[PDB]
């Protein structure tokens, strides 16, 4: 299924969501 970059569309929200709690952790 030709869908990489669809990931990287979805990567982001899912990451952005990973990286976002750690630099606002507390």
């Amino acid at each position: 299924m030709p869908g990489t970059i669809k990931e990287n569309i979805i990567f982001g929200v899912s990451y952005d969501e990973y990286r976002y709690r750690s630099v606002i952790k507390a």
